[PDB]
């Protein structure tokens, strides 16, 4: 009956956050509904051989959503997915914002160590991955968590055996009866981010319809996205860099198309490129330097790109500037976490600052504090830890009252770990990380 318990924003920031039009109180579906209701028959996936309009991936998820209410699973619950890079992925995503179910994407390189740990703190009564993936490759894991009082009421299996519940049978098929069922409220939890670069198992992070919406709707706007964007997705689609910033989900909300890739791999990914035209691409910098080992061999697959989104990593000024000179497309450098806050280089600032600098806040109202060892402010221009918060940075993480207490001030700063400077320009460098 109680849903799922996170960290609010204090009143007088909603309230700010929704009079700038930050927050618009609708769920994340929101990109579906629309897409369906301007542009029905647009490609939304491509996928292999597979395209996805925007009312097909609808149905398809509506379907799936109707099969889960059908079985009792809706506000309140929780699911573990872990999928591959396909199309089912966001079908189950979108299915699961769509009947309140609030969804972890673990990693398909995750491993049962992480799914166990997943799976204690959320105790999900629906779990979702593939007889593909190693752990699920026999019984062990999935008969393992009997013995924990832990098992799901219901597994369902991408590559399914004959005595499983086959994915794409609960997606192809809606449920014979109606039960009712409705998203989360666009101010609770929506699903839960992963941290990166934390100690032990990744810490869960809570997203709200309305934080995760916007941030989406912010970086569409400024990485330029529009109707005719096809984004490549070739890192893990779960991860917040890939899903929102901006995204799958920012190419959804600007009615465009992704273009699914397994990996970043650089043959096949220059070949999906020209397969499909593909003109928007996100990788991090040691994807980057794999594809400009084999660029030059390939130009004419990869003329198509565009623009380049690079980050996640150090990415020097030298790396930087091969970009448009061997991939032949802009460079847009970001710097982001799962946990909020996300800095983009503008399509228009100078190459200087596209060059040597990850960008600056999605929004005016990202507040920035940049400190020494003391906590006090260092004087502009110095190296600091980075703390921050904004309308879209979370408050806290799920179920870690302690680790909360640390890494949150009497303001409630998020200190991200970070080392950044600011440049004279306005915008951040990252310059390392702190414990
Ligand atoms: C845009 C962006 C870039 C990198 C990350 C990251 O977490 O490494 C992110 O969340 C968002
Ligand atoms: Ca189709
Ligand atoms: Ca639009
Ligand atoms: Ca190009
Ligand atoms: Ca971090």
């Amino acid at each position: 009956k109680q849903l799922i318990e996170f960290v609010r924003w204090s009143p007088e920031r909603a309230q700010h956050y929704r009079n700038k039009g930050y927050w618009i109180d609708q769920p994340l579906t929101r990109i579906l509904t629309v897409g369906v209701q301007s542009h029905p028959h647009s490609l939304a996936i491509i996928c292999g051989e597979r395209q996805l309009s925007y009312i097909e991936l609808d149905r398809l998820s509506t379907n799936l959503a109707t099969r889960l209410a059908e079985k009792g699973l809706g506000k309140g619950d929780t699911a573990l997915v872990q999928l591959p890079n396909v199309a089912e992925f966001y079908i189950v995503f979108f299915a699961l914002l769509k009947a309140g179910v609030v969804v972890l994407n673990a990693l398909y390189s995750h491993r049962q160590y992480e799914l166990n740990a997943f799976i204690k703190q959320i105790q999900p009564k629906l779990l979702i991955g593939s007889r593909q993936h190693e752990v699920f490759s026999n019984n062990q894991f999935i008969d393992s968590l009997h013995d924990v009082n832990l098992s799901p009421e219901i597994i369902l299996m991408l590559n399914h055996q004959a005595t499983d519940f086959g994915l794409l049978d609960w997606i192809e098929t809606p449920a014979e009866t109606f039960v009712d069922f409705s998203s989360t409220p666009a101010d609770e939890v929506a699903f839960f981010q992963l941290s990166g670069g934390s100690t032990g198992t990744p810490k869960l992070i809570p997203r709200t319809h309305n934080d995760y919406d916007y941030s989406v709707r912010a970086s569409a706007e400024i990485c330029g996205l529009n109707s005719n964007t096809r984004l490549l997705c070739a890192l893990p689609a779960p991860h917040n860099f890939m899903l929102s910033s901006p995204g799958a989900l920012g190419v959804l909300h600007a009615g465009g198309c992704v273009v699914m890739a397994p990996n970043p791999e650089p043959l096949n990914c220059f070949s999906i490129i020209q397969r499909h035209q593909v003109n928007m691409a996100s990788l991090v910098p040691s994807a980057v330097i794999m594809w400009l080992e084999k660029a030059a061999q390939y130009k004419d697959q990869i003329q198509s790109l565009k623009l380049l989104q690079v980050g996640g990593a150090s990415f020097p000024e030298s790396l930087a500037r091969q970009v448009p000179e061997v991939l032949n497309c802009k460079l847009q450098q970001a710097f982001g976490m799962a946990e909020g806050l996300v800095n983009y280089t503008r399509l228009d600032d100078s190459d200087e600052q596209i060059f040597t600098t990850q960008g600056r806040p999605i929004s005016s109202d990202d507040e920035i504090k940049i400190v020494d060892e003391q906590y006090r402010e260092v004087p502009e221009g110095e190296i600091g830890m980075l703390a921050t918060r904004g309308p879209y940075t979370f408050c806290g993480y799920y179920q870690s009252p302690e680790h909360n207490s640390q890494v949150f001030d009497e303001d409630n700063y998020y200190y991200s770990g970070d080392l950044v400077q600011r440049t004279p320009d306005g915008n951040l460098r990252v310059v390392g990380r702190i414990k």
